[PDB]
């Protein structure tokens, strides 16, 4: 695709879960078409945060499917994720997607891919999209050297701000959701 | 090279001259290193405006060769430009440069390239650099359909503003210079 | 070349200056030959810090050329750098080096490059090399949201630590130098 | 994919079997998302060791298929492995996987690939994945020249350590399983 | 070129210094033209061991050049090595060589490259050439995990045996030099 | 070069010589910087028409040189052309130019190139530039099937109009010179 | 394929319709196999003219599909074409053909393509194939500046004659068909 | 494929029909695997000569297919040839063949291709394969300029001799079929 | 695939039939995984020798398809080979294999490829695989110039030895099968 | 360059010498600018025939150099030709020319190239340029099989005609020179 | 260059020295221009045999440079070869030649390349050129397995014959020189 993924960051910190994302939709090398896209949402009656950085048709397809697996498996995030991955990597159309998916609940944080990966981080942080690695670095750092004086939302928010500031493909229209 | 040119816009409008530029310095595909670069300057005793979007050492090599060409052909901008163009494109190293130069005095506005082009626009507008074509589109549009209500500086600033809003390689730290 | 550049991070914070770097020397895609390289040094009687991530033969040529420039412009970092850049971009050989130089005295921080760039950052941080952008994201973030409880050297070290943890070309063998 | 395979090593030495593997999950050129993956498992009631460096949806599809072949051919490692190969290679999707499979019981050791290869080594060692070749050379050297003073598990862990030290894609978070 | 570098390994271990090398000279992808090439020599009245895996016309130009720098700087391996590198990286012809040089005296081991690298290993071992990395993994594995019962020349030899056994560009015709 | 040549057409018809050219200066694939460039001129006291489609620095260099050969050889177009070609193809800088030169006088029409060609057409028509082949086809046709009711200027003019109408790289700001 | 398309030109002028084409069949870069191919035909009882420059097997499939479409929409050229285009762009095989179709009845001229284009020209001329754009330039020109002394068939023939004379892939073996 | 087509020539001349072919089968760039291949056969009770220069599995599939179309359309070379082409170009596998088919009966000569070409030559001669063009030039030269003293089979043979003598992919093991 | 083919050589000499192959299984460019592979086997009850260097799952698909064709065609080797070729070349996956097949009985020796080639040699020798062309050159040379003093099995053995000596992809662990 | 070489043919037959050449000057893929070039000339007072398909500035530099060698070595065609080659190939500019030179006197016939080749044919014929290979095959066929009924000049003209008929880059405007 | 190297083979066997080469000069991919070229010569007064398949102007530059080194080093072949190599590899043009040199006297046989290689074989055989690797495999095979019954000159002759039989670039017009 000529559209660049947006940037999504997620973190669990002191009993709190947050997921932040910017809104920049770039087409081609350089042209911004939208500034405020919303690529982070709540699923399963506000019990789960989901972030998909690709197109909305692919986001909805994956959200619906993940919702159905969550019902079929009684809220078990890990199982629903593994089964989604299995389906995703065998689907002729969706498998080729570059954009990844982050799902999280109260207990755990997961990265799902179209090549069929399901990855649980070791420090409660995942990041994806064009800016994802910069936000990853900024959050990891904030949580380790400033964890005590910052929360999960202040962290998700700062990580994305740092990334907007260095990534040309990430902007400063930050959307932030938390689980309570 | 891995450093992107900043964006420069120039306009002659109703007797006034102005030049503007953003400050975004990007290295590689996506990484911003500086936000407030200055690449628009006054030369030749505040009588010309010059804009060069490439590196500093090339800026000084070119600006010095330009000064010398002016104090050689009696302040004639067209002739000094042409002769700088002749020497630029025959220099083993400098002629490979992608970055172009804009010089302007009270009377005329010129683009100079290291392949030896000297171009004087038909509509009082030149633009170069990563966003230069978006600034060119914005400024031409304002000058033709809203020129009666905007000054040369208003257009200069407004063109850069549009360019920054749509081009990932151009930001909102605008620097503007005017003659007189 | 096949040899990757090590990673170097520089920061001015609260009147203090620091510069860290790792020691991983990687050859080709994936083969580490050395873990404890020293690519950060003091110059001009311990008044400036210099980091160059390229080869030793190029580090010596550039550290000696900059030494000449410093004594020839009496300690003035900016004028030395600009003259270094002009020399570096004119040199048939050294002009092609991808690796860059960071120089800093107690007043200011500069990046110099073989293409002839000289860049002073806006927020007192520079970083270069393989893991540079991760270290730059980690450092910018800690300064904004944890500046009031971390010093220049603590930030330098944590930004290199963050970078080594996410970047395969950056290790944990950190060298840190400061000015008083 | 963009995800790099982890490193897996297997060895039969003096009647003992052992398999080691690291935890590094690298995405794209240089970015580590996970440090502690588990890609080495036990199957068939602790009679076989299986290593698969790939994604988990793929690793489960293969561990399931192989288990089904092992019970159909009554624990015969080679018969199950050959029939796995046939099926793997005639699968429109999984056939394309770069990630290979190592399987072993108390009697032998076999690499299996989506191209349909089934290879038994001549010297009791296989290794695969990003760092596989470095593990192989370490492992083989130790077996041949230090084999009276190291056991299978000692060698397995040492070959992976050696590989972790020289390969940027292999870390030091070593998981080791043996056949009791 | 179309000719592949042979393989060379060096190690310092319990006061002893050894350097081993194979003899396989391969032309193009796959044709072996010689099997007993000698690319390991003693220089400086049997006090230094030098190894260069590229062509003879280059290996002599470098050995002569290196030996002059030694007579000029009175046995100082490090100094001569750096001056070699300086000269080498500014030479129009020799700067482009892929093949690298290893020099070692009783006290130290050094890799020199035509891009101007001078690298002392942390662990007493260097290896270069087609099979260099395999020999590096082997020798490192031997020294760490079977160092108390193996000598420097015994390791040099073994690391090359392993390299030859797994790498198609490395044969079993080994040459071995040591310093007492 | 990123600049596209403009389009030039030339014709001798019933004792008349004309040369027409459009004014579109395109940079990159698609961006028009100027509409009215003048790339056809008179040399040698209005006795010769010259058309060069490249940059002005190259146009002037070539016009001056051609002027000097014309004086050195007493107006002989063919000889001055051949000597220019010889000089042009040996000059390290100019030889690589893509744009060609058309010169004509009362008696004859010539195409000169940087690879050293001098070509006299068979039907008194030459064309060059982005649109040149379309203008060539349009003129050839006009002169053969409508020669009697159209002159050299009406032909040069129509050929360029046809070409503006089908070539995206040629526009309708036509400049036309004739010899009397 | 290696086989080049012949050249076809179509024109409505003064109530008259004509369609010409050459017969050069070129294989590969430069080898002519045939000089007198017939790629222009009459259909639907001599009321329409069809030119297709591709292979005979594709000419028959498309001339028969268009025949079906014509009887199924009662002579209406535009509705037949649009339905042909939809069918052609859906077909797994024929959809990739570079060659295009020109159809014309006494009312109108259309171009149809495998990508599903249907284009009616603005000035009553179409052309396709190897020499198509030269024939299009020659024809457009003769109609504008010699329309009042040339008929539709005379223009068709002169445009193909002009094209053959400048295009290496177009010969002089012209076939012309008209409607009364 | 890696296998090169052999060479085949056909000619009709003074009521006689001949087809000649070499036997060289080359694999990759340069390795000859057979010298006496027979790719010229008689079909349809010795009434047609067919030649196909690709592989045997393809040459039989086409000869069978062609011979069925002949029994179905009662000896009509042209009709069967067109239906062959229609079928061939819609076949998922055979459509991709580079190699072409020549069929000729007493009255006519035809080239059929898998892109659906059916071409009758103007001058009684076809040639295909590696050396086809050289044989085509030779045979054409013989027929025109030495036709009154050479027979059809004498030309087929000579055109192949010449082809073999100048083309590395064509040898001198000639097979010759004729119809009375 | 990243697995190179072993080398296989067959010969019929003085009424004896022989086929040899080495055992080297190389992965990627240079890494040897196995040294004693068996790619030469006896089929159809000790009556045919078959060689296939690819993977064992393709070996068995092909060795089953081939038995099934021998029964269909009453042991007629050439017919079965031709029908194997037809089905191999139309198989969507197998069609793409680089590895070729050699089959042989008492009377004849064929090479079969998945592009549908079936080649019987003219001098009683075929060879395939990595080192095939070396083994071919050796055997043709021994057979022609030392034929009167070697047996079929001696030549097959000496050809593979020669190939292993020059080809980095061929080794010295030779398997030999004969037919009475 | 973008300009294609013209076709030149030379032949010695029964004591007569003759050289033919066409006139087509093609630029880029397909565009003919000239139909009647003259690239075949007489030198040295009508004792030698020279053909050079290239540009005229180059063809004159070579005809001049060769004439100077012919008078230095007293008409010795081979001595002059070899010394021409040496000089041609050591010329920083002309050495790169694809266009080759044919020269002949009453005794022999020689191709000379900027790579330094000097080739004498075995059968009295050379040909060069775009259509050279087709002329060669035509020429050779006629000489060998029709040589008692055609002279050198008859063959020369016939080989070029044949070449003009099959090659899109060669026309029928044949210039012929012979040694009286 | 578009001219392929002839094939050259040298051998020392039982105190006799021999060198053979074919005569095929091929231009581009496939066109044979000469069949009897002489690339094997006797030098230094009948004492050394020299083989070089490239052009005669390079042949003579090299054969002069080599004489000049033999005098300098008192007929010591290996020394002259080594000094030739050094100067060849630093020559800006000759450095780039693909053709290699074989020189040989009564005592020794060397291969020299313009990348500075000098190789003395271990089994008395070298070969270079298009068919070199085939000639090498043949000769190694005749020497080792039929050595006791062939002379040096017989092997050289039989090796080139074998190579010509399999390699499309090698022919059967063999030149043989010996030293007593
Ligand atoms: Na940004
Ligand atoms: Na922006
Ligand atoms: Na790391
Ligand atoms: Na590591
Ligand atoms: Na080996
Ligand atoms: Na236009
Ligand atoms: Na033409
Ligand atoms: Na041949
Ligand atoms: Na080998
Ligand atoms: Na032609
Ligand atoms: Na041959």
């Amino acid at each position: 695709s000529s559209f660049h993924a947006t940037t999504i960051f997620a973190v669990q910190h002191k009993g709190r879960s947050a997921m932040s994302g910017d809104g920049q939709v770039t087409f081609g090398q350089a042209v911004v078409m939208k500034h405020t896209a919303r690529k982070v949402r709540k699923l399963f009656n506000g019990k789960v945060l989901a972030g998909f950085a690709g197109s909305v048709a692919d986001a909805f397809t994956l959200f619906e499917k993940f919702e159905a697996k969550l019902e079929e498996y009684n809220g078990n995030l890990k199982r629903a994720a593994v089964e989604l991955a299995k389906e995703w990597r065998s689907d002729k159309v969706l498998r080729k997607l570059e954009a990844m998916l982050i799902v999280m609940n109260q207990d755990t944080l997961l990265l799902v891919s179209g090549t069929g990966e399901v990855i649980e981080p070791d420090d409660g942080i995942l990041a994806i999209g064009s800016g994802g690695n910069y936000a990853l670095a900024a959050g990891r750092a904030l949580k380790k050297h400033a964890g005590e004086s910052m929360s999960a939302s202040e962290i998700a928010r700062a990580a994305l701000e740092t990334a907007g500031e260095i990534c040309v493909y990430t902007n400063d229209q930050i959307i932030l959701e938390e689980l309570e």
